[PDB]
């Protein structure tokens, strides 16, 4: 199954990009900390965290269905 | 078709990550607004918007070919 | 193979999102340059660059296995 191995490849790419996205978000948080504090960013944090949970969920789902 | 359902899973992950990317971009825009204004960021906005159109396009394409 | 063409579609989406991610990272770097310099961001740069290499690698891998 070149298709299956390829699907794992795409999943790994998404996983890697998620890590990149997380580091990018962290970069922004550090900037916010300088420039203004982070109190006004609670809802933004929530949106990002929620999307992260959604993505992690989909990765697990892919691994779950991959697995048997 | 575990392969097809799995492909939808990957598409959903990309869709979710796009939402995350969009929120992340918004975070940067707010920072730019403080720190310097946004006049010098028109071309950057254009590049991001263009890539967003490209991505939205690919999502629709995937859904289009999914569909029948 | 609607599945194969669809897999290319997903790969293209990831490729496009990578370009978006790269532009987003650049946006943050410019902000850091104003607000504080970039000396303290060497390790962050390294993490992002490393994840970018990992992603580029997976794209090539997908294209490699696509190809024959």
């Amino acid at each position: 199954s070149g298709i299956v191995q390829q699907q794992n490849n795409l999943l790994r790419a998404i996983e890697a990009q998620q890590h990149l996205l997380q580091a990018t978000v962290w970069g922004i948080k550090q900037l916010q900390a300088r420039s203004g504090g982070r109190g006004g960013w609670m809802e933004w944090d929530r949106e990002i965290n929620n999307y992260t949970s959604l993505i992690h969920s989909l990765i697990e789902e892919s691994q779950n269905q991959q697995e048997k």
